[PDB]
C-alpha cells in the first residue's frame, strides 16, 4: 500500500491531487547528491553529473538525493510514499559526492546546466556559510530566466542577533525554506534572519532512498523540496505564470505562524496559493 507523509497532507498537496493538478510536464531539477533511478517509486527523466569522480547521475552513494526526490515527486501508485507533485518530469543534477560534499564549481556548473536545460523549477538543499560573486550571478541568471529557485535555508539554529542562513539561500532571488514540525512549531535546527521566506515540514520526513527503501530524515534539506513541489503543483495550473508570480502567490497565502526572523511568512499552503 503506499502512505502519504505527513508532510504532503500538512501543505495541502493532496486537494490539488484531487483535482487533476500533479505537476505534468514541469521539469523540476534537484541539486544534490544524485537520485536512485532504480527505485521502483520514482522516474527520473534525466540530468547530469558535474562531479569528477562520480560520473553516472543516477547512482546515489550518499541517499541524500533520493530523499529529496521523493518528497518532491515519488508516483503516485500502490506502493511507497507519494510526492507533493508526483507527475513531474524529475532531472538528477549530482553535485555532491558520496560524502555529501561539493565543491562550489561543481554547484555552480550544476545550476548553469539547469538553466542550459530549461528546467522550471530548481531545488538546492544544501548551503555553506560563504558566497561568491560566480553562485550570485548564477542563481540571478536562473531567475531572470524565469526558473523558480528554491533551497534549504540551513539547519545552523540561533546565533544571538544575526542571520544563521546559509548561502544560497541568503541571496534575494533565492526562497530560502526553513522547517517545521507537525504541530507547527519551528525545528531548533532551522536557520534564521531576514533573508528567510517561507517554511514546510522538516522533521522526520519519510521518502524513498536507495535500493528501494524508505526512511526519515530531519532538515531544512527535507523542508525546501516540499515548496519546489509545490512550485510546479501551481506551475501546472497556470502554466502562464511568471517565477515571480508564483513565488508571491506562494509568500502571500502562507498560514502565518511567529515573527518573521523565524518563520519568514510562514507555512507554505499550495491550495491557496494555486488560486
Ligand atoms: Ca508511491
Ligand atoms: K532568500
Amino acid at each position: 500500500a503506499q502512505s502519504v507523509p505527513y508532510g504532503v497532507s500538512q501543505i495541502k498537496a493532496p486537494a490539488l491531487h484531487s483535482q487533476g493538478y500533479t505537476g505534468s510536464n514541469v521539469k523540476v531539477a534537484v541539486i544534490d547528491s544524485g537520485i536512485d533511478s532504480s527505485h521502483p517509486d520514482l522516474k527520473v527523466a534525466g540530468g547530469a553529473s558535474m562531479v569528477p569522480s562520480e560520473t553516472n547521475p543516477f547512482q546515489d552513494n550518499n541517499s541524500h538525493g533520493t530523499h529529496v526526490a521523493g518528497t518532491v515527486a515519488a508516483l503516485n501508485n500502490s506502493i511507497g510514499v507519494l510526492g507533493v507533485a508526483p507527475s513531474a518530469s524529475l532531472y538528477a543534477v549530482k553535485v555532491l559526492g558520496a560524502d555529501g560534499s561539493g565543491q562550489y564549481s561543481w554547484i555552480i556548473n550544476g545550476i548553469e546546466w539547469a538553466i542550459a536545460n530549461n528546467m522550471d523549477v530548481i531545488n538546492m538543499s544544501l548551503g555553506g556559510p560563504s558566497g561568491s560573486a560566480a553562485l550570485k550571478a548564477a542563481v540571478d541568471k536562473a531567475v531572470a530566466s524565469g526558473v523558480v529557485v528554491v533551497a534549504a535555508a540551513g539547519n545552523e539554529g540561533t546565533s544571538g542577533s544575526s542571520s544563521t542562513v546559509g548561502y544560497p539561500g541568503k541571496y534575494p532571488s533565492v526562497i530560502a525554506v526553513g522547517a517545521v514540525d507537525s504541530s507547527n512549531q519551528r525545528a531548533s535546527f532551522s536557520s534564521v534572519g531576514p533573508e528567510l521566506d517561507v517554511m514546510a515540514p522538516g522533521v522526520s520526513i519519510q521518502s524513498t532512498l536507495p535500493g528501494n527503501k524508505y526512511g526519515a530524515y530531519s532538515g531544512t534539506c527535507m523542508a525546501s523540496p516540499h515548496v519546489a513541489g509545490a512550485a510546479a503543483l501551481i506551475l501546472s495550473k497556470h502554466p502562464n505564470w511568471t517565477n515571480t508570480q508564483v513565488r508571491s502567490s506562494l509568500e502571500n497565502t502562507t498560514t502565518k505562524l511567529g515573527d518573521s526572523f523565524y518563520y519568514g511568512k510562514g507555512l507554505i499552503n499550495v491550495q491557496a496559493a494555486a488560486q
